[PDB]
């Protein structure tokens, strides 16, 4: 695993606001 999860799920939103 959820931890991994969470970080690749978590950055995928970011690089959205970016962007």
């Amino acid at each position: 695993a959820i931890v991994a999860l969470v970080v690749a799920i978590i950055i995928a939103i970011v690089v959205w606001s970016i962007v």
